[PDB]
């Protein structure tokens, strides 16, 4: 039926869904299962292209309100030719700009979507070589960092084209630790990271082997082998960790970088695949992964931190991981603070989304919003979205997963 | 098909079968995911779900296509022919609850779910029986600390017109008072129902932690009110391990969750009264919405008390200070004996219940929604978990609360 409604049990505030008719591509759920916490549950023809594009021009000229207008109906006819003799298109300027900041605002598991309308777009399609991936990601770092007064931006490369020639960023992020798995076991630096370290290692990269070494980019033009760049580390705008009462939580040597920039995702838009699209923004203070670090050769942070504040670690029930994740989480927020490296805490982060919510289910008729990616990863039901119900579904253009680029490159 | 659930944490990936069963619906569409919304008969209709439980049943004794299960399906027939419903054999009923609760897609305890006592009240007439086996209930159950997991059935709906329904949402609860400026005395989750019981005749002590009467509801008729006796009613007073002022606070909670506001659907038949009662895993108990002054609940007052800066959220005083609450809640039932879980325990219990429910039944429904706590959720193990939820029968279901229904005589 047209009208789907969700509450909020703390407010009883109730709100009225429509947008969801515009939802275009299965969630995996049916009527009698729900796989909403699936982690995730050769290319387009060209009878295959035309309604996504179609679709996507109706969608933008009716946002100008400039819907069955002339130029509507010129770009219309346009775009089929192109398709019909090309089997692709290109967008327009304006409507890569739309695109991109769309994809943003449908990402139903984005907590910080309020923003999605500031989005700075660079547009990189004139990219031909992995030098000028290097150049432009760069700039955008340059750009994003802004001295510590962090702004949101991505970075769109040429689309794809057979499937051959694609674009990537074999980095997960612009700006991660590597991470080394020694002999006897252990791991030195970021454990989530050993697999991609262990590409550049075999790609040349001829690692530091410390803590907290910044992966080199690894670029991927126009389906040619990637090409390791180290970023110039003056770029790289980093916080060392300390704490406003625990004088010596800096002696554990924690550091975390400013720029979160997502880089292993893909873009679409009305059909067309942007297979490399870094975008950034800034943290959420619960997402600093430093609590899987190792502080010595057996302990991790949140056992450490626990140890030098002195609490029971026999019994579960004495909430000894609770204490020191919070101790934790203070001091990443303090450190950014002091530091006047943008950061919002996962309290602001949440009362700014129930506002977004609200204010997109009045103006636009819903927000697709996935709960169980929604709600922060500690003090749940102590923030505003525990309470809310919420609407999951898949709108377009939006960013996608896409298998990891060396389990498909065909090595030259 | 086979559907895979993995955890992201230790990589082992179980797969599932038995969604494959399940008859009942989500909620979800193809294309909207509604697992954050909380709430998404006559006798042509019976014999099926009848025959697909007694199935299920004779399958479960292992004793599929026997002379008793065919014999037994003969017998549900007639009586459903001539008398359009049927009785459960009591092996039927205490099986049926076992399995509801085996089924509860929300619930992190049913590691637990095969020690269920149950209690036949099918035999019940009067509120006044009501009260009796609740009270039996509630002496067995709470077992002088060392709890004990049961339910008690009343007889079956019938035409609509005679349900049995316990008016309270838990067995025990504490009242909630509507006060002069805005504030409320005791807890704020009862006001309607206190109000309630007042307006039934209920004379109200106007304290913090007056345990409400139990409102009990025979055959259809009007709700009679009923005082538990006191002794019956374990309770815990709250103090901190570290913080001595923390018992200045003046809080306590009860000893046994006992939710009675539940429908338990067996075999195509309905118990609109069924109370369950198990015992507390720390974050539920709801000490922490009480209020201890005019303007500050418990958090902003344990915050004060422990001098934290309480101007920015960036701070994170409330983060800390809920902390502190849920030691205080665990180490008082600790301390007095009180069976109790921490969510740390629990989820780590339920992921092992997970992969013994996929190795003997091919699966287990879970609501991933529900099944992680309200803190600290992802460093407990059931975060990184992939579950599916399915619905499966026998169940336990919402229903609309009497006073909404019911037409007084
Ligand atoms: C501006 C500040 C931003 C904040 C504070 C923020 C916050 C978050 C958080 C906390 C998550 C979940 C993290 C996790 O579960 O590990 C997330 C996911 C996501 N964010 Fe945002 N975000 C921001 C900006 C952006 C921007 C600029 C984009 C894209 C243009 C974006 C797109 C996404 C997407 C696609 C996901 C989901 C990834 C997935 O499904 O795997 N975010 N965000
Ligand atoms: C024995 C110890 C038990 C523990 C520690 C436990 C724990 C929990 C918790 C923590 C919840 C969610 C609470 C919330 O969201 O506030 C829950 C839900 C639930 N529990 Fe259990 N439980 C136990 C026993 C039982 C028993 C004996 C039954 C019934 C026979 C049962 C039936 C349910 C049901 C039906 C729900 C979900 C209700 C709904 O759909 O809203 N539980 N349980
Ligand atoms: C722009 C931005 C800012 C921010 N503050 N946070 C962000 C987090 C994600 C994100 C989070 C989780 C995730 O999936 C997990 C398996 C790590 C993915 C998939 N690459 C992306 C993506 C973008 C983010
Ligand atoms: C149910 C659920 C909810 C949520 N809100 N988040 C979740 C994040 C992960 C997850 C998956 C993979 C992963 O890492 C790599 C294997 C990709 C990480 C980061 N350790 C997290 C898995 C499940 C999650
Ligand atoms: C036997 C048992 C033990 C326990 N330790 N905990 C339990 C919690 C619930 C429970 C929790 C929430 C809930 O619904 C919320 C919307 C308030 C309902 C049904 N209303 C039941 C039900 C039974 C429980
Ligand atoms: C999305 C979600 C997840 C979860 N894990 N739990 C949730 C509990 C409530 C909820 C709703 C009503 C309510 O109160 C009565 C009106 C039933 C209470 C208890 N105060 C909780 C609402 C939403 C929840
Ligand atoms: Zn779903």
């Amino acid at each position: 039926p047209r009208f789907l409604k969700v509450k909020n049990w703390e407010t009883e505030v109730v709100l009225t869904d429509t947008l969801h008719l515009k939802s275009t591509l299965e969630t995996g759920c049916t009527e009698y299962i729900c796989m909403g916490s699936i982690m995730h549950p050769d290319v387009a023809t060209k009878d295959q292209l035309f309604p996504l594009a179609k679709e996507f021009i109706d969608q933008y000229y009716s946002s100008i309100k400039r819907f069955g207008s002339k130029a509507h109906m010129e770009r219309l006819e346009e775009v089929n030719k192109e398709i019909d003799t090309t089997s692709t298109y290109q967008l327009k300027d304006t409507e890569l700009i739309y695109g991109a900041k769309h994809a943003w605002r449908n990402a139903s598991r984005c907590v910080g979507r309020i923003q999605w309308s500031k989005l700075q777009v660079f547009d990189a399609r004139d990219c031909t070589t992995a030098h000028g991936m290097f150049n432009y990601i760069c700039n955008h770092v340059k750009y994003a960092t802004n001295k510590g007064n962090l702004r949101s931006a991505i970075t769109i490369f040429p689309q794809r084209t057979d499937g051959k020639h694609d674009f990537r960023v074999w980095n997960s992020q612009l700006i991660r630790y590597a991470g080394y798995k020694q002999p006897d076991g252990s791991t030195l630096g970021d454990p989530a990271n050993v697999q991609f370290t262990e590409i550049c290692i075999q790609q040349g990269w001829k690692p530091p082997r410390g803590r907290f070494d910044v992966l080199p980019l690894l670029l991927q033009a126009n389906g040619n082998d990637p090409e390791l760049f180290q970023i110039p580390p003056e770029l790289v705008l980093e916080v060392p960790i300390r704490h406003p009462k625990f004088e010596w939580f800096k002696d554990l040597g924690l550091k975390w970088y400013g720029l979160p920039a997502v880089s292993n995702m893909l873009l679409e838009i009305g059909g067309l695949e942007f297979s490399a699209c870094p975008f950034s923004g800034w943290y959420m203070g619960t997402e600093i992964g430093v609590r899987d670090y190792c502080d010595n050769s057996r302990y991790n942070i949140l056992e450490e931190v626990a140890k030098k504040m002195n609490l029971d670690m026999r019994k579960t029930s004495s909430l000894w991981k609770d204490q020191a994740l919070v101790e934790i989480n203070i001091a990443v927020l303090y450190s950014f603070q002091s530091d006047k490296v943008t950061i919002v805490d996962h309290h602001s982060a949440t009362e700014s989304f129930i506002k977004h919510m609200e204010n997109e289910y009045r103006c636009r008729g819903g927000c697709p919003a996935d709960w169980v990616w929604i709600v922060p990863p500690m003090s749940g039901s102590i923030t505003p979205v525990f309470h809310q119900e919420m609407l999951n579904y898949r709108l377009t253009p939006s960013f996608e997963y896409q298998p990891d680029p060396w389990n498909t490159h065909v090595w030259k």
